[PDB]
């Protein structure tokens, strides 16, 4: 029964499953009126953006949504709760391509608005609202599943070092793939710890900061592919929050685009969404991500997450 | 000819000794207007501290300077210049300890207002504008010394990497003499650099940052005062600042503490001074000082200095 800011995660457990149904009724209460949020941020979008034919789509697709969850009737058993699952799973799924479709719909209607506070505004409100339906929706399905260490999405015994390495195969190969090597990295500090924790948000943060660490490393080494300094990754955990630092030698961000990087469609090369998607993910849940240039030597990423409360 | 805020350092280089008496006219028409500046700061404060002993001292001190700096005649010769130069060193020794009797003064006086903004704001304004006056004075002093590699307080070709090891040599022998041991402290990064620059703003800050980490990696170490973990330190040298970051694993600032490290007196243990102060220092000079803490790991201390415009 762990929350996310003003959303609660059920940590059930009833044989008879029972648990089921408060959360499936939960859910039913709850998405309808956070899409109808998200619509209204469509509706209050400047006109020319909202007419971009891509923002359109995204619009649509959320008026769909509530459509299609309203019209669904009030779950008064096992076999309704069924259904309604059939029907989010469904949802989870045609939403996969959000973020890319916004990043998209946003490139080029953005600079027609003389207030550039704006679209930071409606992207960060909109996917870290999107984030926690997510959550919350997979959540619930996963209160299906059997898997052990968990309660839903909620490892009961995560490894931070298990999940850094995880991400860090992942890194480091589409790194290998582009640049034919990739940096070691080093994992140091509570390299033992393990503690209840939501992998979700993770998931999604540690590949974009690795991607950007490795990039970095790569691109400021182009003479010795084969022999590039390390990114050295540090795990503090105490009793407040989760602190993983990930620092490189890739030579820094330049003054020049310090100011920028955290603009959403900003890039020196994806579409420039890794750093504002993670620090707005990681502010809504409570935590922060924080960068310390060292122009001329390179970076280091501070992301702070809270603990779960006990 | 290089400029602090709102003050400029000289570099003169004439034969005749002409430049000592334009130094030296500018020395005689901004000290008496800044140290006039200083004595409105005391005007102002709130009466209950204002009539502490010690605030009193100092208040009267800064009249007395105003005094004789107003009461010293017009220069016209060298005779004149050397006499005021006199009356300078005198001023710059009879102040030395200025800081120290702030600090007492207002350790007390201090909670007995309801607005804490004012001492900080005091403080802030009352040290750095000290600082810019003393290194204009000791920079005029010093235009009179043959040192090679210098202009004034000027070095033409500063080591980063020196004057680090300088303060470490310092910081280790205060730490070996209370803890009978003393991390050991790694430099890396841009080792080599050189380049001009003003030390007398790194010799204050230094000390304090590298004392700080040496005290916590020991108080944390109680154990193993044989074998405490090192302060490593990293050199950024770009064509903006100049960084140099000092990384401890003296298990970092916690939580409770971290809102009220940057506050004068403030101390968990010197009199609690050396942040504020080493952060004042920097932000007058056009840099900042960051802290990164690790709660059970450790803490990253970021000092940026901007370079000598040229
Ligand atoms: N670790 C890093 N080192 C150097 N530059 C970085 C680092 N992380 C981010 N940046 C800079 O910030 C920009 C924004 O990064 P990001 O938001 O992830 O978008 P993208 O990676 O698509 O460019 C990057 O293009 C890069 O110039
Ligand atoms: N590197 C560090 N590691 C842990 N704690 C620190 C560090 N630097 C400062 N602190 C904390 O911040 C407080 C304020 O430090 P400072 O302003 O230098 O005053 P003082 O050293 O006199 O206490 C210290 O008492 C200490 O608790
Ligand atoms: C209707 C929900 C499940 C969709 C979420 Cl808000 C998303 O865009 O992925
Ligand atoms: C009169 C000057 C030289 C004194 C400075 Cl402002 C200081 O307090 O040290
Ligand atoms: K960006
Ligand atoms: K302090
Ligand atoms: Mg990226
Ligand atoms: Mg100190």
């Amino acid at each position: 029964v762990r929350l996310t800011p003003t959303m609660m995660l059920y940590s059930g457990r009833s044989q008879d499953g029972s648990h089921l149904l408060k959360s499936g009724r939960y859910l039913q209460q709850e998405l309808p009126v956070r899409i109808a949020h998200r619509i209204k941020g469509f509706r209050s979008l400047p006109f020319i953006i909202g007419c971009n034919p891509t923002i359109l789509h995204v619009h649509e697709l959320y008026i769909r949504a509530f459509q299609k969850l309203t019209d669904f009737p009030p779950i008064k058993d096992q076999a309704d709760e069924a259904q309604y699952c059939q029907l989010v799973r469904q949802l989870l799924d045609d939403h996969k391509d959000v973020v890319t479709l916004l990043a998209e719909g946003l490139r080029e209607s953005r600079k027609h608005i003389e207030d550039e506070k704006l679209v930071r505004y409606f992207l960060d409100k909109t996917l870290t609202s999107r984030l926690g339906i997510r959550m919350l929706a997979t959540h619930h399905l996963a209160l299906h599943e059997d898997k052990p260490d968990f309660v839903g999405i909620i490892c009961t015994r995560l490894s931070p070092k298990k999940i850094i390495e995880k991400w860090v195969d992942f890194a480091r190969r589409l790194c290998e793939h582009k640049y034919g090597n990739a940096p070691r990295v080093r994992i140091n500090g509570h390299v033992a710890a393990r503690f209840p924790f939501i992998p979700m948000p993770l998931d999604y943060i540690l590949p974009e900061l690795l991607k950007n660490a490795m990039r970095a490393t790569m691109e400021s080494h182009l003479d010795t592919p084969y022999n590039v300094p390390d990114v050295v990754i540090t795990i503090a955990n105490n009793d407040v929050d989760l602190i993983i630092r990930i620092s490189d030698r890739g030579g820094g961000i330049a003054h020049k685009d310090l100011d920028r990087v955290m603009d959403y469609h900003f890039t020196t090369a994806g579409f420039g969404f890794g750093l504002p998607t993670s620090r707005a993910y990681a502010e809504y849940l409570g935590g922060s991500l924080q960068l310390q240039s060292l122009q001329g030597i390179g970076t280091d990423v501070y992301l702070r997450l809270r603990h779960i409360d006990g």
